[PDB]
This record gives structure tokens, C-alpha cells and sequence, in this order.
């Protein structure tokens, strides 16, 4: 939440390794450059911050969620245990004016959109005719034996980035009208892989 840290990163520890760390570092720097333009910053080394909490790796079993909230010159690390969660149903929510192109710690709108999920497990934000993100992650849609993700999401997820880099998913423009074409919907994010 906190007032003076307006951005964050959520990192998974799984099987005693921090995951997709360089993807997080990239977004972190991209974010510093967009949010603090004209400033000359020294970015933190996110891998080093994590690594030095050696207690995070004592055990191979278990999942840990590490959140790093930051601003232009400081950060806070917080670690919680995590249990796998299942997201299977998604409520379409219509919202044409929402910017979540960085991972802002102020998530008031996203949280208000999520309240519209009713009986679904989560939401699916339709912005300007296009399927974008759910409230906590990006979305993937099954077609044939492939997984397709929207080429214009609200936020470029780290998990999405790794999956694209590995060719495990495919980027494509997805209009709301296109949902017809797909067989299954799922979420992806730092805590929810494929």
C-alpha cells in the first residue's frame, strides 16, 4: 500500500530458487526510467537483495512470495508464505480508462473492478474492445494446443515475458468478440506459472 513507495515487484521463490529474477530487474529499471524521467538513479540489484536473505532458501519444499516496494532511492522487502491457488472462471469487466502500464502500488481501481467478479474467481478487463488483464495478472487463452495471450495487455508481466521468450505462449490481438474462438482461460503472473 504504502504512501512513499508507488511501485512494486512480486518475486516467487520456488524449490529454493528465486524465479525470473532478470525479468524483474528489467521491468524494475524500465519502470524507474518511465516514472522518474530526467533523474539519474542507481538502481538496486534485486537478485542481491533476495540472495542475501539466505533463510529464504533453507527449504526446497514450499513457495514464498517476496514483494519489493520501491521508489527512486529506497525499497522495502516483505516475504510471505504462499499456497497455490486455482483460477478458473473470469468475469468480463468493461473499463475503457485505466492505465496500469507499470506495476503501481496504488491499486484502488483494479481492486474496485475485482469487486465486480460476483461468483467468478477473478475478472477480465475489457478496455477499448480488447481483452487485457485480470486484476492480479495477465491472461492466456487456449486454442488448439496453443496458448495465446493479448499483444496489448495493461501490464507487461514478468511471467508473460518469460513465457513469450520461451515460446510457451504466443502474442496476438484479442478483441472481446474473439473470446468465442477460445477453449479455456487462465491467469499467469509471478506466482502462477504455466
Amino acid at each position: 500500500g504504502m504512501w512513499q513507495f508507488p511501485l512494486f515487484e512480486t518475486i516467487l521463490i520456488e524449490q529454493g530458487q528465486a524465479k525470473n529474477i532478470s525479468y524483474h530487474q528489467q521491468r524494475y529499471e524500465k519502470s524507474l526510467l518511465k516514472f522518474y524521467p530526467k533523474m539519474k538513479l542507481q538502481p538496486f540489484d534485486l537478485a542481491k537483495i533476495i540472495a542475501k536473505h539466505t533463510a529464504l532458501f533453507t527449504h526446497r519444499e514450499g513457495l514464498i512470495r517476496c514483494r519489493i516496494d520501491y521508489n527512486h532511492h529506497d525499497y522495502v522487502l516483505q516475504c510471505f508464505p504462499y499456497q497455490q491457488k486455482v483460477y478458473r472462471t473470469f468475469k468480463p469487466v468493461f473499463c475503457d480508462h485505466i492505465d496500469y502500464s507499470l506495476k503501481f502500488s496504488d491499486r484502488t481501481l483494479l481492486n474496485n473492478l475485482l469487486k465486480q467478479k460476483e461468483e467468478c474467481d477473478e475478472i477480465m478487463i475489457i478496455r477499448q474492445g480488447k481483452v487485457t488483464d485480470c486484476s492480479i495478472g495477465n491472461l492466456i487463452f487456449r486454442q488448439n494446443n496453443q496458448w495465446i495471450t493479448p499483444d496489448k495487455p495493461l501490464l507487461e508481466g514478468t511471467q508473460r515475458a518469460k513465457l513469450l521468450e520461451q515460446k510457451k505462449i504466443i502474442a496476438r490481438e484479442i478483441f472481446f468478440e474473439d473470446l468465442a474462438q477460445y477453449e479455456e482461460i487462465r491467469l499467469i503472473n509471478a506466482m502462477n506459472g504455466l
